[PDB]
RNA sequence: ACGAGAACAUGCGCGACAUUCCGAAGAACGCUGAAGCG
């Protein structure tokens, strides 16, 4: 019953490469770096649900 | 010097005519590219 469509497509703009650093109690810089999503992006999705059941 | 002697169970003729192997039917149901961090 619930379905969720693929987003709309993402502006180049708000991609950018972050390094991931771990908290063990202090900070870690590591060999981390991934491209993602930079904050305050809207994504947009469409969902469909029965009444019914959800 | 046989109820006998001759004497083709034969001739012309198509197993043929009318017919959809179709009708109904989602290759889709669930499924985070993610977990640990050395």
């Amino acid at each position: 019953s619930l379905s969720i469509s693929d987003s709309l497509p993402i502006d180049p703009k708000n991609l950018a490469i972050y390094q991931k650093i771990d908290i063990n109690k202090e900070l870690k810089p590591m060999p981390l770096y991934r491209e993602c999503v930079n904050v305050g992006t809207t994504v947009e999705f469409t969902m469909k649900i029965n009444s019914d059941d959800w």
